[PDB]
């Protein structure tokens, strides 16, 4: 959970700052700003372009690519609604906050943070001044397929995506229960997840609505 996939993280963090300071983003910039090589930074991005994260440019500079910006992101958003928490909440005292909010970004589920920028006054900038990143990306709440479990519970309809089915003959069926945009009963079982509506009816959707339809937590 935190010497590997963490370290991941760190060094995507670290490129990220430098991208938001106006520093190119260069090994020996990294290894001095972790306190790292020895085990150089040079094996950890090596393992991280196999991945997929980032490429080594022409020149030296480290550029992420999609993917590995997107994870990045997740991390700063992570780290700096901890500093948010930490400072406004907690009342760390704000020498300390930068470190423990470093070792938080690890360990923080997405839900979590969902509840922070609820229970946050303001989620704008850290206590530090920069913009946290990614607010958006929190919220396609998610395909329900995925945040479907056994255990029922109530969700929003972000998007039906209708456009995109070929099986048509659960439209109408969505339309009687209603089911546009608005909570509903989501449950799994037999991996086939049911719906009730603002009007007591259940629906089964068929693989594909199921992979296509995307909820969002409330």
């Amino acid at each position: 959970m935190k010497d590997l996939v963490d370290t991941t993280e760190m060094y995507l963090r670290t490129i990220y700052e430098l991208e938001e300071e106006g520093v190119t983003p260069l090994r020996a910039r990294i290894a001095e700003r972790l306190e790292q090589s020895g085990p150089t930074v040079s094996q950890t991005v090596a393992r991280m372009e196999r991945d997929g994260l980032v490429v080594v440019a022409s020149d030296r500079s480290l550029q992420m690519t999609p993917t590995g910006r997107t994870l990045a992101t997740a991390v700063m958003r992570k780290a700096r609604l901890a500093e948010r928490l930490l400072t406004d909440i907690i009342g760390l005292d704000i020498n300390k906050v930068h470190d423990e909010a470093c070792r938080w970004e690890h360990v923080m589920s997405d839900e979590v943070e969902r509840r922070l920028v609820k229970v946050l006054k303001d989620v704008s900038r850290s206590p530090f001044g920069n913009p946290i990143p990614g607010l958006d990306e929190l919220g396609p709440g998610t395909r329900v397929i995925d945040a479907a479990t056994s255990m029922p519970r109530k969700v929003r309809i972000v998007q039906i995506n209708e456009i995109f089915q070929v099986e048509t003959d659960q439209f109408t069926q969505l339309l009687d229960a209603d089911i546009r945009v608005g909570s509903e009963v989501e449950i799994v079982d037999r991996d086939g997840h049911i719906t009730l509506s603002h009007n007591g009816k259940d629906v089964e959707l068929l693989d594909d609505l199921a992979h296509t339809i995307r909820i969002e937590e409330l």
